């Protein structure tokens, strides 16, 4: 079914965000599992398996509504080199891609693309989700002090 | 661990193979299933988890010899436009590979990281199986005709 | 148990039968599983074992009866380059060796080794039945054609 | 996958020495078996089995190569005729089938064929597990007396 | 059913020899018992049943076929003092055993009584696995020795 | 079989590296034991019990190729008297092994006895797994603090 | 709780002892285990694996009462080269340790040393078993034969 081009680019630019989002945090979860921050390694680890959702999402409709994924362009990455700044790099990144879908959800009400509109109000929901997380962790960190919180990633949960 | 730079310089770009691969394969499939040829989405999606699985690693033994993955920079894609034009290009991809993959192993022997090379002999093995089916598919498309071929991957097996 | 010289020979030659068709039909199998026609292959390799389960009878026949069991001398394989030249290859060995067969159950019986006839007779069973399995698919190559026939061949039953 | 032309050559040669151990294998555990020595049968049969699962690894792997497996010639069987020949005998045969191997291992490892060699390697392992058996076997005839280790193998164990 | 009046004749003698072997491997078995040879009364006991359903299937076959059996006459038993002696004794019974049943197997097919023929090819293939085993014992004997032999009876197998 | 002289001596010396781990691992483990710290006593008894396994393969192997296994023979051990002393300790014996361990390998594949170098491979691979354990708990150590850290070791996992 | 010097001081020779037996009864198992005398292997290295437990016991109760515990030292090993000689050398072995034993229970006790006492009149009841069976096996030996005493050990029980 041939879904309006601008609604495709929005998609287009949607994954995009989600493969550097799958990257980023694939890379964050195996520098916490090296460091033996077991409960961060599985955590970061199920987000980067999210985004893969999502990207999956992205490349299904944009098929449906016949346009061509694109997969070649790669944003940048920012890894982190401690916890505090790792955790920081994903916030920002979530919060950009927030910015990005609130648009993007707009613009496809006022063409009447409700079915993309639908999928991508499901995502910002995810989304939302990781955000409230990385806030809370970045919260912990400053609460408890580094040392615990480290201590408190050692063993997963539960 | 401080392990051999070039034998991490070698990780990383047999990373960046699997990082196309990924993109590649899992693109590849969703084309499929978009065409309605379920067997080949099967098939294709699970060529790209199986890459994934191979970057995982990757990522894991660089990181434990103390390198930096390296997940931004992505090699060029090619995206077929029909069945035998996106598994020409699969097989190609994975010829590449493969022989980049013989250099790293030779190289990873001659500087005694055994273990890095016995990890990348257990990858060069699961391509190979991925190179046998290949061929095998493009000649089936030869031999039965592409209508036939074609016919054939509309459901999953078994 | 002294046997008649005569029949044990007769069994060396039978024998001699099962050791050509166990190379020629596991070679043939595995032709049709790299070519990717898994029905074939399953079909093929069967074969194969059951012409083995042949050649233990004879070897323990010939043990019992007092002979050599002779597995040193390999008469000619005829390997084929195609489907249909594969399987008429194994059916002009089966028609030689039920002619072999035909001839020691008439010699066993004129000298009332009614155990090593009754065992060939068994043989010769199978034999056919394999006989009308090839005969029958060399008849569907030709009513359905190679291309419909090949593709028949890709998914192992059921 | 075109392989190296010598590595298949190689790869005919170790065929030749399983298609040689299985058929020599084969009598020799129905000799056994015929004398009502049930342990030896039931090893020297699964050794058989054995050497017939090797030539099934040999031929794919030269198919998959895309050279022409070998199964036409049969080098020479020397087969025994008492039960410490019949071992001496497999024992020669598995010495100089490990020589070829080796051989064989290091030429793939210098032109780059890693997965032969892992696959060779492999049987190699098994090999030398065959020849450790056999060695024992034969230092077992000597301590206790033939008698003796002849009355141990007319039960099967366990 | 009107039988052939001669193949009546050859039943009753075959079933004659069956009296024989019932009544001479039935003392054998109770005579290996007594000496604690366990092993030894298991199979002989089972060859002594085994006798008996041939019995039976002669009578039966006799009866239908209107003919009298005779249960009356019993041949000469040849009973061992020692178990070399009394296994020979078994292997001479069963050798003219067999040869009276080749006779009668001839004769029934030359006047067509077919199902007589089938019947006693059958018992004529559980006489010559008798003879195998009887064979096999002796060899044994003479191999490990007697007194090795007679240790290995001691207990049932398995 | 008659292995290569000098393979031998490098498995005595690997044995020799083993003998001195497993006896350093368990008093290791069982001071953890004493001062309560629970889940460094069951990761390093299990290292000891690694090592015990390590020890069986060496001496298995230079069993069957001829030699004679050296267990007379113990290095220094170097027992440390705190946490942080004793893992560093640990980690200096396996770097030093590994060191020996590439050497051997080297070895072994010159003169062939590519089983002796697959048995090592696998075993540096088990060493290389223990050495990346000690570094991330020794990095956990300065980036908790020992209080934290100690804390951490007072529960079994999990 | 600061333990009786002198007592640390028989403990750690009992240690001594201990270490020595874990090394010699591993060696002579899996020499015996090459030899294919499995029943042998299984009682050497299970009592290998007994004088483990012991030296454990030993290193608590040392770590326990603050003393040392020696793993450093080993004392002489003395192997045999056939079977009988491999258990009078364990059997004298044994005999010596439990001197040493009733020595260090007899001082325990004068110091009131109760529980190392207790402990330590296991650890004897455990080794005059292992004294039994070692004079049982040499005296079987001596009177079955060494032929007869090798076959019943080629079979593990039961
Ligand atoms: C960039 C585009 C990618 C897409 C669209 C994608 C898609 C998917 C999907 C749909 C799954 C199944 C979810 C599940 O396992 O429950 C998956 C699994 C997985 N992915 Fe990705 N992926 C991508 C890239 C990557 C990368 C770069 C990595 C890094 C190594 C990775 C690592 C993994 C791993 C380890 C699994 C689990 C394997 C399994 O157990 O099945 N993926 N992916
Ligand atoms: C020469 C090339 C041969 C090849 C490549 C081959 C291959 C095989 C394979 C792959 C199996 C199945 C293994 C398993 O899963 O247990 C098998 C089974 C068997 N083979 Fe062979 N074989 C060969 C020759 C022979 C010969 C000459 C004999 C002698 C009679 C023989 C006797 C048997 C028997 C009795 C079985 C088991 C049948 C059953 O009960 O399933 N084979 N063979
Ligand atoms: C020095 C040469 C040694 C060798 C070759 C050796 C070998 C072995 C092996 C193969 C196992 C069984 C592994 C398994 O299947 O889990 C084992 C278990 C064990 N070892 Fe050792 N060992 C040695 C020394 C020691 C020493 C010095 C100690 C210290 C006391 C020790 C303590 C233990 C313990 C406590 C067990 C487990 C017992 C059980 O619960 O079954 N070992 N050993």
């Amino acid at each position: 079914m041939k879904g309006d081009t601008k609604v495709i680019n929005y998609l287009n630019k949607l994954l995009g965000n989600e493969l550097v989002a799958i990257n980023q945090y694939f890379l964050h979860a195996r520098m916490f599992k090296n460091w033996g921050l077991k409960r961060l390694n599985d955590v970061e680890y199920h987000e980067s398996i999210d985004e893969m959702k999502h990207a999956d999402r992205y490349i299904e409709r944009i098929l449906f509504l016949e346009g061509l994924p694109n997969l070649q362009d790669l944003g940048k990455l920012n890894i982190g080199e401690d916890v505090e700044e790792m955790l920081r790099s994903d916030l920002a990144l979530e919060l950009d891609g927030a910015k990005n879908l609130r648009e993007a959800i707009g613009y496809a009400d006022s063409v009447h693309d409700y079915v993309s509109r639908d999928m991508m109000i499901e995502i910002l929901r995810d989304e939302e989700g990781h955000i409230d997380w990385l806030e809370t962790e970045l919260d912990l960190i400053q609460k408890m002090g580094l040392q615990n919180y480290l201590q408190a990633q050692i063993r997963e949960e539960g």
